[PDB]
């Protein structure tokens, strides 16, 4: 069971470990690389509230970490 969001706005990447964002872009973040720190059942779905998540840019075919404020869980 992992975590899939959508990049509702865009990001290039500020931190060494960013992945170039873009609106429409989907990010697949597992729910354990997410909840390494102990993050609540049903925490990852609200990325705004997270900081920052690691998936794979399906869109750009990459991965990375991204600004949870940026995107929004929609489901697995």
């Amino acid at each position: 069971e992992g975590y899939q969001y959508r990049a509702l706005y865009d990001y290039k990447k500020e931190r060494e470990e960013d992945i170039d964002l873009h609106l429409g872009d989907i990010l697949t973040v597992n729910k354990g690389s997410l909840v390494a720190l102990g993050f609540s059942d049903g925490q990852e779905a609200r990325p705004e509230e997270i900081g920052w998540l690691n998936g794979y840019n399906e869109t750009t075919g990459e991965r990375g970490d991204f600004p949870g404020t940026y995107v929004e869980y929609i489901g697995r």
